[PDB]
């Protein structure tokens, strides 16, 4: 997250860190949202390499054991069957991970709230991105979870030639684009939390930024629109 601040500790309790094993070590690669006690929602592009993955819930500082974390392996990976690794702009950047154990819910570990199927937010709706991604273009992962305010940019504006044009589809949500705040590498897969009727819900799964850099004016961060995938999500959980 570029242009953000450190989140209050455990204040986004559905946020997970997705990590892969590198020799004897684990490394953060992406975010995700806990949606059931044994299911996490993330981006397809985060899990379509053949690595060993684990999920960390209740995480805040990636480099110290805080005592709120629970560490669990990934038993099954369900990528959307229409995802194409070579064409992030075609969409379908979503996957569900079935965890090896159910996590224990508590103050620090909660299920994320998803929107009802097909919900669309008005332009400039209030949302926050969270994650441990780079805190500058070509910089360093954050040690502590970051948040930044990133208001929505509706489909008509975002797909205009002044923004992303035809790179963005209506199965995506765009947010930010101010040139200061944005998602960045290592935030992918994680949530965009948007305020609806006083409650935050996870309306996006972080998918991509410009090749020119993370915080680029009129290139908002682009997210998979969760509300376009509610039927798919429930189908996968019901049948897996
Ligand atoms: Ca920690």
């Amino acid at each position: 997250v570029v242009g953000g601040t450190e989140a209050q500790r455990n204040s986004w309790p559905s946020q997970i860190s997705l990590q892969y094993r590198s020799g004897s070590s684990w490394a953060h690669t992406c975010g995700g949202t806990l949606i059931r006690q044994n299911w996490v929602m993330t981006a397809a592009h985060c899990v379509d390499r053949e690595l060993t993955f684990r999920v960390v819930v209740g995480e805040h500082n990636l480099n110290q054991n805080d005592g709120t974390e629970q560490y669990v392996g990934v038993q099954k990976i369900v990528v959307h069957p229409y995802w194409n690794t070579d064409d992030v702009a075609a969409g379908y950047d979503i996957a569900l991970l079935r965890l090896a154990q159910s996590v224990t819910l508590n103050s620090y570990v909660q299920l994320g709230v998803l929107p009802r199927a097909g919900t669309i937010l008005a332009n400039n709706s209030p949302c926050y991105i969270t994650g441990w991604g780079l805190t500058r273009t070509n910089g360093q992962l954050a040690q502590t979870l970051q948040q930044a305010y990133l208001p929505t940019v509706d489909y008509a504006i975002c797909s205009s030639s002044s923004y992303w044009g035809s790179t963005v589809k209506n199965s995506m949500v765009c947010a930010g684009g101010d040139g200061v705040r944005s998602g960045c590498q290592g935030d992918s897969g994680g949530p965009l939390h948007c305020l609806v009727n006083g409650q935050y819900a996870v309306h996006g799964v972080t998918s991509f930024v410009s090749r020119l850099g993370c915080n680029v004016t009129r290139k908002p961060t682009v997210f998979t629109r969760v509300s376009a995938y509610i039927s798919w999500i429930n189908n996968v959980i019901a049948s897996n």
